[PDB]
């Protein structure tokens, strides 16, 4: 009745989607002979996703997978750069996938290996679980299971989420614990009964952006790195 | 389009239930002062577990997690034995609990790395996604995903589970391959478009048992354990 698994936020928390969008797109673009400021690209992109996914879960966007809400987004920014149209469609879904091939960060393959010793593991995303499985095997990332909010048509910070993760692996919430940057993730989880570790991400978005990595009173770790979780559980 | 992804069925196919019965029960019972036939008990239990599979799917009975359906066919089975009057229900848990520990055949867990090497893989089980979970943990099995029916609240052959397979590894039905050593499961998999490969296993039931591990015309691939099939799909 100690801790009997981990379920870790993928964007920010494990993988670096600022250096994988802005290093991938420098490269497609000296590809096709153009060049461009991705960082913006990057930020226009996510916030653009990020407001078409609050329409889906307003309901006056009709329910779909996150990979294709990037793959409209896409669309949507491209209208307002001169070379955005010179991207056929072949080009911009090349483009999309790369929100499946999110890279790690130096620490997170074997902190969650040394993690996985001692727990079960598993993502508990709110992408799509088709873009999670692909960036978990491109980053050689071990888990026990994937999980993403897709399987219940949700997403975060709805209970459903949450509770999907304690039924699929068959513990009660206090036996749970949620891994993230984020804070309203680690919030709604510890509202529900989970144990939480915030994990600091400095560069989430990028190397210059300030992000707010202070520590929380209601937070059961605070860790610099995965390594560094693994290190205060005992997984060694 | 190519093969992209490899589905498993689980009891059976990778794990050998029967072994795990026997030397379990054996030892179970060699505690308790009795003898039992665990060979009869194996072919029984299976039997009432996929009967009553049947009725969830049928709506006869509501959807309910694997491991409960296990516990109560066992009390159903237990009747038919002059020893099963004597476990009480602590006895029948402990019993049941075998279901998240079944041992793995010996050339799964090589098979199933060398696939994972060239494909995505997945579990499509219809066991409980805490016992499919575990016993790939156990096992030291690899898979990209652990998926069971369990996520569509049905099972197979309910076309809903094979759905969910394609809806969340994101491919087309003839991009992905069944594999199993039950030829329902293979059976309702090609009529839904997808690539199937039979495993033979004549020990399903031990040795004093006939199984059907005869080849069928609809059979994409046929072998005798998950390295042959790697080495016949290339990733050897
Ligand atoms: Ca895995």
């Amino acid at each position: 009745m100690g801790l009997k698994a981990l379920f870790f936020n993928v964007q920010g928390t494990l993988v670096d989607f600022y250096s994988t969008i802005t290093r991938e797109g420098e490269a497609f673009s000296a590809v096709r002979g153009f060049q461009a400021d991705w960082t913006t690209v990057t930020e226009q992109w996510r916030a653009e996703y990020r407001s078409r996914l609050d329409q889906v879960i307003k309901g006056e966007r009709p329910w779909t997978t996150t990979d294709r809400i990037y793959r409209e987004a896409l669309d949507g920014i491209l209208a307002n750069h001169p070379w955005g149209a010179s991207l056929n469609s072949a080009d911009r879904d090349e483009l999309n996938s790369l929100w499946s091939k999110l890279i790690p960060w130096d620490d997170t393959a074997p902190g969650l290996a040394r993690l996985r010793s001692k727990y079960i593991t598993s993502t508990l995303s709110n992408g799509s679980m088709a873009s999670v499985l692909r960036i978990s095997k491109l980053g050689a990332l071990p888990f026990d299971a994937i999980l993403t909010a897709e399987l219940v048509r949700s997403s975060k910070p709805d209970p459903k989420v949450y509770q999907l993760a304690l039924d699929s692996v068959g513990i009660e919430a206090h036996q749970a614990m949620m891994v993230a940057c984020h804070k309203y993730d680690l919030q709604a989880a510890k509202r529900l009964g989970f144990k939480v570790a915030f994990i600091a991400r400095p560069f989430e978005f990028g190397p210059n952006k300030k992000v707010d990595t202070k520590p929380e009173q209601y937070f059961d770790y605070y860790a610099n790195s995965v390594v560094e979780l693994a290190g205060m559980l005992g997984a060694l």
